[PDB]
């Protein structure tokens, strides 16, 4: 149980001001496309946005 994709949750409010960055909610989660990474964590939520997300300021939360 853990196919390349899961999720995240971001640890703190992070808010942003660009098509390329996603807005973060303390506590809410969202869906991981790009983890192979070394730059730019992709997020992707429910409501069919998506934009970069600091992977450093969130945690895996991989399903069981």
């Amino acid at each position: 149980g853990s196919p390349e994709e899961t999720l995240v949750i971001a640890l703190y409010d992070y808010q942003t001001n660009d098509p390329q960055e996603l807005a973060l909610r303390c506590d809410e989660e969202y869906y991981l496309l790009d983890s192979s990474e070394i730059h730019w964590w992709r997020v992707q939520d429910k409501n069919g946005h998506e934009g970069y997300a600091p992977s450093s300021y969130l945690v895996e939360k991989s399903p069981n």
